[PDB]
C-alpha cells in the first residue's frame, strides 16, 4: 500500500509560501479517492483540488483555494493506492514570510 516517501514543501522544513504542495508515494495512489486535509495553526484551509500529473501516479499534488499566508501547516492524508488499498498518515511544516 501507498507510504509518503516525500514531500515538498518538505517535512518540517520552514520555506516561503509554496503554489501547491506535492507528495511523493511509494505506489501509485488514486486522486479521485485520495483526500487530503490542510491546516494552518489548527483550522482547516479549503483544497481546490488533487492532481496526479505523472503515469506512475507517485506524486500528488494538492492545490490550496487560496494562497498560503505564512504560519505552521499539518497536512493529513488518506491515500487509496492503485491498488485500492487504503492508507493514512501526516505531517508538519512552516511557511514564512
Amino acid at each position: 500500500f501507498a507510504h509518503l516517501k516525500s514531500a515538498t514543501p518538505a517535512a518540517d522544513s520552514t520555506v516561503a509560501a509554496p503554489a501547491d504542495l506535492r507528495l511523493t508515494f511509494s505506489e501509485g495512489v488514486e486522486a479521485t479517492f485520495t483526500k487530503v486535509s490542510l491546516s494552518k495553526d489548527g483550522t482547516e484551509v479549503a483544497i481546490k483540488g488533487l492532481e496526479t500529473p505523472d503515469a506512475d501516479k507517485k506524486t500528488l499534488v494538492v492545490t490550496p483555494a487560496a494562497p498560503l499566508a505564512a504560519g505552521n501547516y499539518k497536512v493529513v492524508w488518506n491515500a487509496v493506492s492503485v491498488d485500492t488499498f487504503k492508507s493514512n498518515g501526516e505531517y508538519s511544516f512552516k511557511v514564512k514570510k
